[PDB]
């Protein structure tokens, strides 16, 4: 193992104003902390386990959400702003570095699709601030990999609601809103959940050798 | 209005390893940001707001749950402990400013029994950091209080759950869990918004004038 046994596991997931190539700005993103003891044992949909932490915010983007992002996520600019939400900012940085404090080391984060969007993402606006180095304590992998290799250890797509169905025979509650995202993929990863952990273990990558979606590396 | 229109209501649920006069200490907490556009608009319960910030958090206690205690919120100090979760400390306090910096002010926490309980616990748990002024800037209000007055507005029982059943004819879905009885509190305060506003306004209370349950004052 590279860096060891993996204590939490944060699964997270980023909303945002747009795809990669038009510099999109977070609008929601949620953090799921279960520590590896509750991944530690047609088919029902595996309940949450009773201990975990989360956190679930908007975030007010410095830009106009794009149509099918609204049409998506049921955010826009607008009705961030009708409800005063804030920007990106130190205190921000600060919320998302104390609540991973909160979690026994060492923390990876998994996100689906994460090594594309969410981390190169979160990446960025941290680097919008110069925080370059907030999160560099926590691991990182992708779900979307994770998955893959645990299907195929026994053409599909791996998409989250592809992957759901696929295994529950239903599609996830509360598809494409931060923390709906997030407990479907938690729902997932529980399918097989010590096979998960022997790959989360030897993949685990440290969040600093992410690069930024944009901005300074 | 003695402190301007509440901004922000930022609904409250402790849970705790016994009652008042055992010194409890949390084992679990739940903050819902909601803004008040969110509350200006036999019947089916209130969907939640699009636009919420949600932080839930378990808490590792410094000593012994009661057995009632274990067994209402299925949380024990073992079990607080084979997940890791760390004690109430300065990282914790942080974060829940953080957490409420988020929010435009006036803050205006919102909890059931909270005069009773979770506001005095939770100011004896800053007291004993010696943190005795770090929500001093947000506002309070009990719940129960409140939905006394709007009912008999237009005997019973004034429980969380007596008053979600009066209203929508079923009980709360994940009762005794920090959470659930946060989502639980928010959908009977939806039944009259516009009416729970108008009294939230008139009765805000500040933080500073609560006293802790215990310790310094």
């Amino acid at each position: 193992l590279p860096h060891g046994h993996m204590q939490t596991l944060i699964f997270l997931d980023l909303e945002a104003t747009g795809l990669p190539s038009s510099r999109p700005e977070v609008t929601e993103l949620c953090l799921l902390a279960v520590h590896r003891r509750a991944l530690e044992n047609p088919p029902p949909v595996p309940r949450p386990p009773r201990v975990v932490d989360k956190l679930s915010l908007c975030v007010a983007p410095g830009k106009a959400c794009s149509p099918a992002a609204s049409e998506i996520t049921g955010l826009s600019t607008a009705v961030l702003a009708a409800h005063g939400r804030q920007c990106f900012d130190d205190n921000l940085a600060n919320l998302l570095l104390a609540f991973l404090r909160r979690q026994p080391q060492p923390w990876c984060l998994v996100a689906h699709n994460g090594d594309r969007y969410d981390f190169p993402l979160l990446q960025a606006e941290l680097a919008m601030l110069g925080l370059t180095s907030a999160l560099d304590g926590a691991f990182c992998v992708d779900s979307i990999t994770a998955l893959k290799a645990l299907e195929r250890a026994s053409r599909k797509s791996y998409s989250l609601g592809s992957i759901y169905t696929r295994l529950y025979g239903q599609s996830p509650p509360d598809s494409h809103t931060a923390e709906g995202d997030v407990l479907a993929l938690l729902s997932i990863c529980q399918w097989r959940p010590q096979a998960l952990l022997r790959w989360v273990d030897a993949h685990a990558r440290p969040f600093g050798t992410i690069r930024p979606m944009y901005g300074v590396t």
